[PDB]
C-alpha cells in the first residue's frame, strides 16, 4: 500500500486516495445472501482483485456453498465467474454467461439462472423488479466496477468495457473501485448515459453511429465509494478461430445477397450498421465484406474483435460503436501504438444504448445472429439444448432480430454426433425452445443457400426453408414430415400453419433414443 | 351529375371537386394480382365504397377466384373484409384481421396469411420488403384511404383510424380517397408523422402522452390522387360485451397489484401509461381502476372503446392516445355532444407511433393483453390454437409486452369444451406455438390468482405460475408433469428448464382424442 506512482497517476480525486485498500481487507464487508454488481462485458473489464480475494478467502475458512451471493453482471463474466460456480458461491445469475463451470452448475440446479434481453436487464434492475424481497430499501449491496482512471471530480473512467455499469452504480448502496493500472487509460472513448427514469426520459439525440453526449465518465457518489482497490491483472481473452468453409460459403451467400440488396436500392451503396461479434461464421462474414469492396461501412453491435481492426486499417470501416471492445494482447500492441487513430473511430456506449430497440430501429442495423436450431415456420433457438440445457443466455440477439431493418441469421446446415456424421439437423419440425420468433426473422442463412423469408405465409417459409437452407440429408424428411402435417390440416381445417404435435418433436426424442435425429418413421395421425 | 353540397363542404380544395367519381366507375383501374392499400384500423375508418363496388362488379360477372388481390391493411378492417374473402378476392394478407369467413378461408388454404408487429408492417412496406417480387418500381398500385374532409392544400383528415395510412399513401402509386359525409369530421384529433427512411430519422419529440407535431393531415401528391368518391356508409362497431365474473376477479387481482406497486413505489400514484383495449377483461379492468379511486390517468394504447369515454367523463382519466377510437353511435352522440372536452383529450396516431418500441419503452407503458395460452415456462400463445390454426393474428401485443415496463398477461384460467366444463388449460406443460417468449412476460393473472414472474428462474416460474394460475383441475396434472420433468432432467443434467419433449404435446393430442386435456397417465422417460 505504498499507493503506487501509476495509481497516483491515474486516480485524480485526492479523497480516493485515503480510500485505498488491499483486497484482502474487503473480506469483511461481504455477507452470505447479499446482491453484487460487476462492471464489465463478455469476459473483458470485469473486476478480478476482489473476487479473487473472495475465492482464497472462501477456499481458506472452507465456506463453499456457506458463502453465497446473488451475481447480477452485464453479460457474461470472465473466469472469475468460472471459479465461483466451481465453488458454488453464487444463487442467482443474470442475464449472460459463458463459462463451461457456470454452465454445468445450472444445468444441474446448483444455480438459479433467469436470462433477459440485455438493453432490458440493467433498466427493469433499476425499477426493483428483481431484489422484491427485499425489506430494507435496497437494490445493490455493492457494486465492483474496474476503472482505468479517475477524473478529478472523483467519476470513474471505464476499461474496455462498459455494461451496465451507468445503472449498476446508480442503484448500488456502496461502490467498490479498482483501478487497472497494467492496462492503459481509456479516457476519451466513452460515451456515458446515466439512467433516467420515466417520466422523465428524453429521446436519445444520436443520429448517426459517431454522435456522442461529451460525458466520458460515471458520476458516482464520493461518500458511496468504500474502497479503491489496485488492480494488476489484464484480461484474458482466447485467441480468435480462423475460419472454415462452412463459414466462408455462409459469408459467400451473404455477400451476393448484400451484393443484390445494394443494386435493388433496398441498402445504400455503403450498407447500414451491422452488428457482427464473435465467432467464426462472424468473422467469415467480416473478411466477406472486407473482399466484397464495400467502403465507408459502419458497425454498431455489442462487442469488436481484432477482425473489425484490419477493416479500420484498410479503410473499409469507417466507425464502430459497441458496449465492450474483446481483442487479445496483439490487438492491444496493435490498437495502443496508434492511439490517436484508434479513438476517432471507435465509441463505447453502455448495453442499455447499443442494445437499445431506439436506436437499433433508427439506425436501420443489420443484424446477424447464430442460432442454435431453427424450425421449417422460421421460429428460433438461441439459449436451450433440446429445450432443456442452458448454453449462453439469450443476450442482445433478442433485441437485434426485432428492431433491426434486416434480420439475418446464420447457422451451419447441420452438426455431426458420435454416430453420423450428420447426426444433428439445425433445421428441425419444430424448436424445442422458442426465443426469436418467425415475427422477427427476414433472412436465414445456412452453408447450403440463402432464404428470403421476408412477406411470406408459413407454408411458403417451410418451403423456402427446406430448400433452400436445410441439409440434402434431412430434405426428404422435412418434405415428407411437413406433406404429412398438411394433409391432416387439410382433413382438420387448420392449414395457416401445419403441424403434427405427436410427431413435431420426433428428431430431438431420436436424437436422445439413437444418436441421430434420421427418423425411419412417423408416427401415424388420424 | 351534380357534386352534393356536403361534399364540397368537406372538401376545401378546389382541384379535387374535378376527380369527384362515383363508385362503380373505378372497376377499369383494378386488376388481377394487384397490391391494394386500405386505410383503417381494427374495423374503423375503411374503406367501404370501393369495396362494395368491386364486390358487385364480382357478382355481376362470376368473377369469384379469377379477380384477386394482395390486400394490405394497417390492421383488421370490418365487414367489407369479410365479403371479399368469402368471394375469394384475396391472394395474401397482412397482418391482421377478426372475421369469421378470413379465418376460415386462411385456414382452409384459399388464403395466404403472415401476421406482423403491427409498428414494423407499414414500415418494412416502405422498405419494399413485401413486394420483392415486383419488377416495375412500385410497392401498392393503389391505397384506397376513407376520409372526413381534405386539407386547402389537398391534404387528406383522417377518420377515427389513422393506421397505416401514412406509409401507404407515401408508398402509394394511386391514391383514392374516399371523402366520408355521413360522419363529422375529425379535425384536429390527429398527430401524423410521416415516416422517413434510414440513415435520416430524427428521434421522436413526444416526452409525455399529449405531446404534438401540429401535422393533423397527412400530405399526399395532388397529381396521385385520381378519384373522389362520396362515402355516405357509418362504421358498424358491435356492440360491447358487459363484463362477466371471470373478468371482475381478474380486474381485483390486477387492482390490487397495482395498489401494493404503488404502496412500494414501483408505481406513481397516478400510474403510468396504459394499454387496455376491447375485451370483457379489458372494460372489467378499466372499470376495477375506475372504481379503485385512481385519478389523473393516462392511456397510450392501439385502440379506445367506448369505455374510457366514461373515465373522461367521471375525471379518472386525463389524456388518451391510440391509433384509432372504435366505439358506438351512441358513443358517437355523447362524444360529438361535446366535441371540444372530447377534441382536447385524445390524440390519434399512426400505428407505428403509438407501437413504436421507441415510445413505449420511454413513456413506462403499462401493457396488457390476453393470451390463447400460456405454459407452465411463460411463453405466450396469441395467433395459433393447437399451433396450426389462425384466430387473428398477433397484432401489437407482441410490440407492448416486450418495450413495457410492465408487461401483464390476463386469460381464463380455464374454458370449456362439448364434453368437459374445464377441458381447455390455460396453462399447459409446452405451448404449440410461441408468440411472447419467457423474456417478455412479467405479470400472468388468471381468475385463479396472479403470478409474478419478474425475476425468476424457469423452474420457480413453473411453481409461482402452478401455484397461482392453474386452475384447481389442472394443478395436479401440472405439478405431475413438472416433477417428472425435473427429475428427468437432473438424471440427464439438463434442469434450468426441464421438460419431457415425449409428453410435451400430450394435452393437445387427448384434446383431440377425447375432447379434454386431462390425460389419464404420461408415456415413460427413461
Amino acid at each position: 500500500m505504498t499507493i503506487s506512482n501509476l495509481l497516483k497517476q491515474r486516480v485524480r480525486y485526492a479523497p480516493y486516495l485515503k480510500k485505498v485498500k488491499e483486497a484482502h481487507e474487503l473480506i469483511p464487508l461481504f455477507k452470505n445472501g447479499q446482491y453484487l454488481g460487476w462492471s464489465g462485458f463478455t469476459g473483458v473489464g470485469t473486476p478480478k482483485a476482489v473476487p479473487e480475494a473472495l475465492i482464497d478467502h472462501v477456499e481458506k475458512n472452507n465456506l463453499q456453498g456457506k458463502l453465497r451471493f446473488n451475481l447480477f453482471v452485464g453479460a457474461s463474466a470472465g473466469p472469475e465467474e468460472n471459479r465461483w460456480a466451481e465453488h458454488d458461491m453464487i444463487i442467482k445469475r443474470a442475464p449472460h454467461q459463458v463459462g463451461k463451470p457456470i454452465a454445468k452448475a445450472i444445468n444441474q440446479g446448483r444455480i438459479e439462472f433467469f436470462d433477459k434481453h440485455l438493453s432490458m436487464f440493467p433498466q427493469d434492475l433499476t425499477y426493483g423488479f428483481y431484489t422484491r424481497e427485499r425489506k430494507d430499501n435496497k437494490i445493490l449491496d455493492y457494486t465492483i466496477i474496474e476503472a482505468t482512471a479517475i477524473k478529478e471530480d472523483g467519476s470513474i473512467v471505464p476499461g474496455p468495457s462498459v455494461g451496465g455499469s451507468p445503472e449498476f452504480i446508480t442503484v448500488s448502496d456502496k461502490v467498490i473501485i479498482e483501478v487497472n493500472t497494467a492496462t492503459p487509460s481509456f479516457e476519451g472513448i466513452h460515451d456515458i448515459d446515466m439512467p433516467v427514469n420515466p417520466p422523465f426520459r428524453k429521446p436519445y439525440p444520436y443520429l448517426k453511429v459517431d454522435d456522442k453526449c461529451g460525458v466520458d465518465s460515471i458520476p458516482v457518489d464520493p461518500e458511496k465509494v468504500v474502497a479503491i482497490v489496485e488492480s494488476t491483472m489484464r484480461d484474458q481473452v482466447p485467441p480468435n478461430t480462423p475460419s472454415d468453409d462452412m463459414s466462408r460459403a455462409i459469408a459467400g451467400h451473404l455477400v451476393e445477397f448484400f451484393r443484390n440488396e445494394v443494386k435493388h436500392g433496398r441498402l445504400p451503396e455503403n450498407l447500414l450498421p451491422l452488428q457482427s461479434g464473435i465467432g467464426n461464421i462472424a468473422n467469415a462474414v467480416i473478411e466477406g465484406l472486407a473482399g466484397a469492396q464495400f467502403k465507408h461501412l459502419t458497425v454498431w453491435t455489442e462487442v469488436l474483435q481484432d477482425s473489425f481492426l484490419d477493416l479500420f486499417e484498410n479503410g473499409s470501416l469507417d466507425y464502430a460503436t459497441a458496449t465492450s471492445v474483446r481483442l487479445t494482447e496483439k490487438g492491444f500492441d496493435r490498437a495502443f501504438a496508434n492511439w490517436e487513430n484508434f479513438k476517432h473511430r471507435l465509441c463505447l456506449r453502455s448495453q442499455v444504448v447499443s442494445n437499445n430497440p431506439e436506436m437499433i430501429r433508427r439506425l436501420g442495423v443489420i443484424a446477424m445472429n447464430t442460432p442454435v436450431e431453427v424450425d421449417i415456420y422460421a421460429h428460433a433457438n438461441s439459449t436451450n439444448v433440446n429445450g432443456s440445457r442452458m448454453l449462453n443466455g439469450l443476450g442482445g440477439s433478442a433485441d437485434f432480430l426485432r428492431n433491426a431493418k434486416l434480420s439475418i441469421m446464420h447457422a451451419p446446415s447441420a452438426r455431426p454426433t458420435k454416430v453420423d456424421p450428420t447426426g444433428i439437423s439445425t433445421i428441425v419440425p419444430m424448436a424445442s425452445h422458442v426465443d426469436q420468433t418467425e415475427h422477427d426473422l427476414d433472412i436465414l442463412v445456412t452453408d447450403q443457400g440463402l432464404a428470403d423469408l421476408r412477406g411470406l405465409s408459413p407454408k411458403e417459409r417451410a418451403r423456402e426453408i427446406i430448400n433452400k437452407c436445410a441439409h440434402p440429408d434431412y430434405q426428404a424428411l422435412l418434405t415428407d414430415y411437413l406433406d404429412r402435417a398438411e394433409h391432416y390440416a387439410k382433413k382438420h381445417n387448420c392449414l395457416h400453419e401445419p403441424h403434427m404435435l405427436k410427431n413435431a418433436f420426433k428428431f430431438h426424442t431420436n436424437l436422445a433414443e439413437k444418436g441421430t435425429m434420421k427418423v425411419d418413421s412417423w408416427e401415424p395421425v388420424d
